[PDB]
């Protein structure tokens, strides 16, 4: 469990093409979907957390309690139904997010002064850096 | 999420020879165990939990704090490693136990002034429901 509270932007992106197309995100979209420049913010207070991951693109914003299961509907990404469980794995933060898709979810964690985000379904990995702002 | 505080005193215990069974737990310990009444004291601050299960033959602790993984031994039942994450599933409280054993793991739930309690292994379930003191 560990302390992830901050404005973070991003430094690098690795296959977030790949990791679209494996949701099965339309060429159109992919081509301007991959932004180089993102800020995430993240209030955590206890077990809950509010984030925003804002774009010139588009936003998505989301709000979670460790250890609560919700069900998440992906409006503005691939617009699926999933059951997502987010909890601590030492001091990584694990999200599953279980339906149609194999191997979804995302592994979150901070290690000094940056952020590190793994983004998973299928095959495809994408993974993103963050330096505190 | 919901308030599972008190000792609890044990009414209906159904197929827990079938499941310490399915624990490969040794017949005279089984015939031991199966008739004796358990009283279980649970004390709940947010997400951390401190549970007692006792009877007059042997008890188990056992605290953890929901979304948080940790390595359960069960020691005094089959002595087995698990990896064990309790979430809640709406006002139920979900256990997955990881490890040899297939599905085994446990659900708990109240509704008023009684405590239900499933607990399961391979395709064994047992069900418990205790009344509050």
């Amino acid at each position: 469990t560990k302390d992830q509270n901050g404005t973070w932007e991003m430094e690098s992106n690795e296959n977030f093409e790949g990791y679209m197309k494996a949701l099965d995100i339309d060429f159109a979209t992919r081509k301007i979907a991959v932004r180089l420049t993102q800020t995430k913010i993240i209030v955590q207070d206890g077990d809950n957390f509010k984030t925003k991951t804002n774009s010139t693109f588009r936003n998505y914003d989301l709000d979670f309690t460790v250890g609560v299961e919700f069900d998440e509907h992906t409006k503005g990404l691939d617009g699926r139904n999933v059951k997502t469980l987010v909890t601590w794995e030492g001091n990584t933060l694990v999200c599953v997010q279980k339906g149609e898709k194999e191997n979804r979810g995302w592994k979150q964690w901070v290690e000094g002064d940056k952020l590190y985000l793994e983004l998973t379904c299928g095959d495809q990995v994408c993974r993103q850096v963050f330096k505190k702002k």
